[PDB]
């Protein structure tokens, strides 16, 4: 018997740069980024990632006004503040007339989407939903849905009325996590949605958190696999954040570099796709979006909630700043996209095929 030592970090990292631009992408090399802690390595899959996004998806930041329009929720995901079992929180619901007149303002301020995402709160579920989305397509804007897991019938309810995009986040590729985290439900029904949505002729958005209890960097892995096997539309990834009133509450945080590296690898892997800078990667560092948007990312999605409300969409700590009035965040990401550098979007920004 001989001795096995192991290869030099730096010239490592080069190999594994040089298999991801030449999209080789195998388990061992995603694996591999994944796992490299040297601040070198990472910069320069960042540059890969900026490069492909500059390429493919240009220097448009597209603008996606969300309206979070209730936090009531039938579900009781072991992460969530709005899950069922978290009796502090105060619920509320907006009414048709609120959230079709908030749209209506975002519009005005300049967004070409609006994002109704909400806690699975059956009042809305199909007609009330239905009733917006045709208000708000008549606006002249995309609309895309974030109401969680509906049967088919609903999805091609909304459809019809006129959605044009649904982001339901996967949240873990890990079928025993998933159930673990999501009592109610299952990974296999989640992407029975998925697929339904697609089939249905949405652009579909799903993506995943980091450093959820018990992931692994193989499930980080699975992730990305298993976005680049369906060929999402959009891919909305974020760090876990454990919000004190659930289970999780004293698990560790999500960790920012590697957040940051699936979103550079998602862009290398789907260099066409909708890659938010996701409102939890400003929550856990100070310019987190303005750093995402370098690393792959292309859009934006402001907080249009307005007030008494927002502060109530307590999805994690810190998700929310009460410091400004409630219509500072379509200017603020605007003065963000210029001093990037980068321009706001001329359309509605829905995913091209551009790369191959
Ligand atoms: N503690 C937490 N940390 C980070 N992101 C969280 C979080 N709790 C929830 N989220 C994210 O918030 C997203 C929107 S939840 C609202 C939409 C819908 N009920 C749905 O579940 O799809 C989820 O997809 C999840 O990825
Ligand atoms: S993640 Fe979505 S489904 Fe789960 S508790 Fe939160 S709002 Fe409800
Ligand atoms: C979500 N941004
Ligand atoms: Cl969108
Ligand atoms: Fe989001």
């Amino acid at each position: 018997m001989w001795s096995h030592p192991q290869f030099e970090k730096a010239s490592t990292g080069r190999e594994i740069l040089e298999k991801l631009e030449r999209r080789e992408f195998t388990r061992e090399v995603l694996k591999e980024a994944l796992s490299i802690n040297d601040r070198g390595f990472n910069e320069a899959l960042f540059k890969l990632a900026d490069e492909i996004r500059r390429k493919y998806v240009g220097d448009e930041v597209h603008i996606r006004a969300i309206i979070e329009f209730s936090n009531v929720c039938r579900k009781n995901c072991l992460y969530c503040g709005l899950r069922r079992d978290n009796k502090n929180l105060k619920r509320y619901r907006m009414t048709p007339e609120e959230i079709v007149e908030r749209a209506r303002l975002a519009v005005q301020f300049g967004a070409k989407t609006i994002v109704l995402q909400s806690g699975e709160d059956p009042y809305y579920m199909p007609d009330v939903i239905s009733d917006i989305v045709k208000e708000i397509k008549k606006m002249g804007v995309a609309v895309t849905l974030s109401l969680g897991e509906w049967p088919r019938e609903y999805y091609e309810k909304w459809k019809e009325a006129g959605a044009d995009r649904y982001l339901l986040r996967h949240e873990t590729a890990n079928p025993v996590l998933h159930r673990k985290l999501r009592p109610d439900t299952s990974f296999e029904n989640r992407l029975n949605c998925l697929l339904t949505l697609k089939e249905l002729g949405y652009e579909t958005g799903a993506g995943s958190m980091v450093g959820l209890p018990g992931q692994t960097i193989d499930d980080l892995v699975d992730d990305l696999l298993f976005l680049k096997e369906h060929d999402f539309d959009m891919v909305g990834i974020g760090p876990f954040i454990p919000h004190p009133d659930t289970p999780l509450a004293n698990e560790k945080k999500g960790d920012f570099t590697l957040t940051l590296k699936m979103v550079a690898l998602t862009r290398i892997l789907l260099p066409d796709s909708n890659i938010p800078a996701t409102t939890a990667m400003g929550t856990i560092v100070p310019g987190g979006r303005e750093i995402t948007l370098r690393c792959g990312a292309n859009v934006i999605m402001p907080n249009w909630t307005p007030s008494p409300y927002r502060q109530l969409y307590q999805l994690y700590p810190g998700k929310i700043s009460v410091f400004e009035k409630d219509t500072a965040s379509i200017p603020s990401v605007m003065k963000m996209i210029e001093l990037l550098g980068r321009k706001p979007g001329r359309d509605w920004g829905g995913r091209k095929r551009v790369f191959t």
